[PDB]
């Protein structure tokens, strides 16, 4: 047995923010395409669309492109509805960039974000996808089982 979603949480509002170089808009999406079909599969409620289109920022934009790409998909959202998941794409070697990223989502935004290398995002596996769907699926509140 390998670990299942007991209850599966809910984004119905997400969005992706690109820090790879060697990542296109398309593979962006593509890959968060994926990503959102695995979590609904796998017992979440997620929409298969984003707020907005993925963005490619350069890391050193972190604080920038966070806070301007959060302004602008909460503003296009029903009045009082939130940002459910922020997804990430960072490269292997990032240095102080997931850093950065993690303490301005979790105190300056308050928001759920989860990052994710180039090099899965070009492979794509399935593996790698249900894995990432179960962290995903306890960061919105949601519960997986235990081995
Ligand atoms: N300081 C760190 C810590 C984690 N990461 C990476 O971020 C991923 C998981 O990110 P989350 O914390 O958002 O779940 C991994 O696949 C991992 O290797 C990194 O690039 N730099």
């Amino acid at each position: 047995s390998n670990k299942k979603m007991i209850n599966g949480g809910t984004v119905n509002n997400w969005i992706c923010i690109n820090f790879s170089r060697q990542v296109q808009d398309n593979l962006a999406r593509t890959f968060c395409q994926e990503l959102a079909q695995m979590c609904y599969v796998s017992g979440m409620a997620f929409n298969p669309e984003p707020v907005l289109p993925p963005v490619s920022a350069r890391p050193e934009q972190v604080e920038k492109v966070l806070k301007t790409r959060y302004h602008d998909a909460t503003s296009k959202l029903s009045q009082g509805k939130e940002i459910d998941l922020l997804i990430v794409i960072l490269p292997d070697n990032n240095g102080s960039l997931y850093g950065d990223l993690k303490r301005i989502c979790e105190t300056e935004l308050g928001i759920v974000s989860q990052c994710c290398l180039t090099k899965h995002v070009f492979k794509m596996s399935k593996q790698y996808m249900a894995n990432v769907a179960l962290k995903i699926n306890v960061k919105v509140g949601g519960r997986n089982t235990v081995l």
